[PDB]
Parts: structure tokens; C-alpha cells; sequence
């Protein structure tokens, strides 16, 4: 159809048309593409760049839509709002996130894309560029390991959806979704729906820093056992995809990946 993100260098103002309070911090923000038949123009695996001049300082932060290029007229972004005066070190909270919460209906925010090193080309085929200028290295995988932390499910979900939507895409997605509390399990219905509908291909497990009284899943930070039991066996040569808070990736993921047997080259951070 009509691509909204025609140029990666042009910022495209889109209007906010709906907001869904996914959780206390994270909200699903729907934006209106230029035409009701216009598409976003986002290859699976890539992300967009929201740009706005907040506090006199142009702040450009990146977000991965939960919408699919199949969806027309709208762009759904599950964005967590780091609230002000809710963190001891950060009384100013998030910058773009708080602007987005403040955004009323019909306010405009600029979009830029596509941007990203990973593109899913279908049926195991992941085009991962080592650098933005270097050419993408293409590797077909039978399983995809995925470690998502909080708002880092949106890049995973994009991939999960694409694979499950193609019945000839036999790649098997293993997801490890790490959040602080049960209330913080974003897109949990969608995810559980995906698993029920495509169990053979989608394997789902959660970990919560502070779990509820009844947690049939896992507790604590990301650990080696959960990477071992709830991600693909390293022998299957899978692709471990990771999005989470930089600390979580550095201290909980990358270390415990080595322990299980996953190589750095078979692993990618969104
Ligand atoms: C590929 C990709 C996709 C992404 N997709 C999404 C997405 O879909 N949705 C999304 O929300 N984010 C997404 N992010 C992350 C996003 O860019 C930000 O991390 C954040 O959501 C908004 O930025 P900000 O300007 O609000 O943060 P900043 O203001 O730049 O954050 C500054 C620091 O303050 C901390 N901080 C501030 N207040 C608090 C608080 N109350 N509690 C804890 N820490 C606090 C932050 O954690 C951070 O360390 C994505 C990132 C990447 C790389």
C-alpha cells in the first residue's frame, strides 16, 4: 500500500488517536498514519525513532512498534512512562515517555525509520548487519531464543507474530519475559494467545523480580537455568535475540548465555 516511512531521513508527524493503559508505567499509544490505507513501512525486526523538543533539548528515543505492516492507518507502540519523582536517582523520570503520556488526543509526534540492524526476512532467515553501513549477514535458523525485559517485548513480539502468521515458517520461538512484577507483564494476553494458538512454535516462560504468591513460572533475575530450560538448546544453533534494560542484558543475559553455551555471534541485542 502507501508507505508512511518513505525516507529514513525524513521525520513524519503522526497524530495520537488512542491510548490504552496497559500498566501503571507502560501505555499502548495508537498513532494515525497519513492515510487510513497507509502502512508504517517497518521491516520485522527494525524500529522507529520518535523525535520531539522536550525541555528545550531535542530528545530522539527509539521504539519498536507492536503493530504489523499488515495493520493499516494506525501504529501501536507499547511505551512505558518512566514517571517523575518515582525514582530516587531520577526525579525527572523519562523524557520522551513523559511527553507521550502528556500527549493528548490528536497531538503530533515525529516518526523516523526504518532503523535497525536485524531484519527478519522469513522462514528462519535473519539479516543481521554487524554495523549500520556493513552489509547484512544472512543466517537461517530453526529456533529463535528471545530474552525480553519489560518494554523489550515489542521487538520480540514483532518477530513472534511474523513467524506465527506464516504457517510455512517453522522457526520455533522460545521467549523468556522478565518483568519486575506480574502487573508488569506487558502484552501477556497476546503472548499467551500466541502460545496457545502456536504451541509447537512458540514456547513461553516468565520471570518476575518479585513474583506473586502463586507463580507457576519463574522468579528472580534472568539466570542460566532459565536460559537453558526455556530457550533453545545451543546445539540447535539458535539465534538469541535480546531486548531489555542495558544492565539486565549486561549482568543477567550475556553472562548466563555463555554458561548455557550460546555464542556471541549467535546473539543479538536490539
Ligand atoms: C529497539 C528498541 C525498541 C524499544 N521499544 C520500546 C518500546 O516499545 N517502548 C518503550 O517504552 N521503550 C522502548 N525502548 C526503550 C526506550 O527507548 C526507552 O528506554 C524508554 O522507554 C523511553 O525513553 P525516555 O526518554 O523516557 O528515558 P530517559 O529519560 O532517557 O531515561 C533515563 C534513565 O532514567 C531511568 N528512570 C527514570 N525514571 C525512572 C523510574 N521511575 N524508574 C526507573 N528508572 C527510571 C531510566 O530507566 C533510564 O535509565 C526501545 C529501545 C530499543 C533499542
Amino acid at each position: 500500500p502507501a508507505i508512511t516511512l518513505e525516507s529514513p531521513d525524513i521525520k513524519y508527524p503522526l497524530r495520537l488517536i488512542d491510548r490504552e493503559i496497559i500498566s501503571h508505567d507502560t501505555r499502548r499509544f495508537r498513532f494515525a498514519l497519513p492515510s487510513p490505507q497507509h502502512i508504517l513501512g517497518l521491516p520485522v525486526g527494525q524500529h522507529i525513532y520518535l523525535s520531539a523538543r522536550i525541555d528545550g533539548n531535542l530528545v530522539v528515543r527509539p521504539y519498536t512498534p507492536i503493530s504489523s505492516d499488515d495493520d493499516k492507518g494506525f501504529v501501536d507502540l507499547v511505551i512505558k512512562v518512566y514517571f517523575k519523582d518515582t525514582h530516587p536517582k531520577f526525579p525527572a523520570g523519562g523524557k520522551m515517555s513523559q511527553y507521550l503520556e502528556s500527549m493528548q488526543i490528536g497531538d503530533t509526534i515525529e516518526f523516523r525509520g526504518p532503523s535497525g540492524l536485524l531484519v527478519y526476512q522469513g522462514k528462519g532467515k535473519f539479516a543481521i548487519r554487524p554495523d549500520k553501513k556493513s552489509n547484512p549477514i544472512i543466517r537461517t535458523v530453526k529456533s529463535v531464543g528471545m530474552i525480553a525485559g519489560g518494554t523489550g517485548i515489542t521487538p520480540m513480539l514483532q518477530v513472534i507474530r511474523a513467524i506465527m502468521k506464516d504457517p510455512d515458517d517453522h522457526t520455533v520461538c522460545h521467549l523468556l519475559f522478565a518483568n519486575q512484577t506480574e502487573k508488569d507483564i506487558l502484552l501477556r494476553p497476546e503472548l499467551e494467545e500466541l502460545r496457545n494458538k502456536h504451541s509447537a512454535r512458540f514456547k513461553l516462560w516468565y520471570t518476575l523480580d518479585r513474583a506473586p504468591e502463586a507463580w507457576d513460572y519463574g522468579q528472580g533475575f534472568v539466570n542460566e537455568e532459565m536460559i537453558r530450560d526455556h530457550l533453545p538448546p545451543p546445539e540447535e544453533e539458535p539465534l538469541v535475540l535480546m531486548c531489555g534494560p542495558p544492565p539486565m542484558i549486561q549482568y543477567a543475559c550475556l553472562p548466563n548465555l555463555d554458561h548455557v553455551g550460546h555464542p556471541t555471534e549467535r546473539c543479538f541485542v536490539f
